[PDB]
């Protein structure tokens, strides 16, 4: 619940398990994701509780354009002056406020927001000694993006997007035809990443609460988890392949 340091220069400012990660630098900050629209005022408070200025955020990066990752972006952009970075498909869905979702339709809208800088696969941004790089990991949404960070101290952090496919029709899905091929390739791309710090779009996917408690009790390396991303992919792959096999049997 309370915001805290994951690692020097890396802070958790999300609301409950909706991840929002602040990378602080002498040139200003990067924020990855922003919860629900309702999370936005709390994220401002959480950043402030850590002693930072939300107005110092220079970039807001989105993993994927669902209401619980991009919902707070419109307000945080407005208040902070940050430039929003996201893949093309996420930018299109954000412009629609989450509507026309291949699986949800218009069921779960959120405040529309304009992406200022479209991310291409492998594209890098540099700020205050930190490098932020986009890793396209489609499947949960066509534009789903994981983010690779090289910190000023040389540590590598990966913020992995969702690999979940909740209720998704996988066979002849004419709204998102390539989803099976995409997600299987995302599994491989992510599990091979060299990573010191493993984070993800929801706290339960990276052990947020257990690691936070250890960290608060003096385990400085609690978020160093070099095999955690590979474990997350394995857990996701097993569930996905069971899903595809079950749907083939329908
Ligand atoms: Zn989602």
């Amino acid at each position: 619940v309370q915001p805290f340091a994951i690692w020097p220069g890396v802070w958790y400012v999300g609301t409950e398990n909706l991840s929002s990660v602040l990378l602080t630098t002498p040139q200003g900050h990067i924020l990855i994701d922003a919860g629900l629209d309702a999370s936005a005022p709390q994220i401002r408070r959480n950043i402030e509780a850590l002693g930072f200025r939300m107005a110092d955020i220079r970039y807001i990066a989105n993993s994927h354009a669902h209401l619980d990752q991009a919902g707070g972006i419109a307000r945080l952009k407005a208040w902070s002056g940050a430039r929003v970075i996201a893949s093309h498909a996420n930018a299109e869905q954000m412009a629609r406020g989450g509507k026309e979702d291949f699986a949800l339709g218009d069921a779960l809208p959120f405040p529309p927001v304009t992406v200022d800088m479209e991310a291409q696969d492998g594209q890098q941004w540099h700020l205050g000694g930190v490098t932020l790089a986009a890793i396209f990991t489609p499947g949960h949404l066509p534009g789903a993006t994981s983010w690779k960070v090289t910190l000023a101290d040389g540590k590598t952090l990966i913020y992995a997007d969702s690999l979940a496919t909740p209720g998704y029709p996988l066979i002849n899905n004419r709204n998102y035809p390539t989803l099976v091929e995409d997600i299987r390739r995302s599994f491989a791309r992510l599990e091979a990443q060299q990573v010191d710090i493993f984070l993800a779009n929801k706290g339960e996917r990276f052990g947020l609460m257990d690691k936070m408690a250890r960290k608060a009790r003096g385990e400085n390396n609690a978020f160093i988890d070099k095999a955690g991303l590979a474990r997350y992919v394995a857990q996701s792959r097993a569930a996905f392949e069971k899903q595809l096999a079950a749907q083939r049997a329908q």
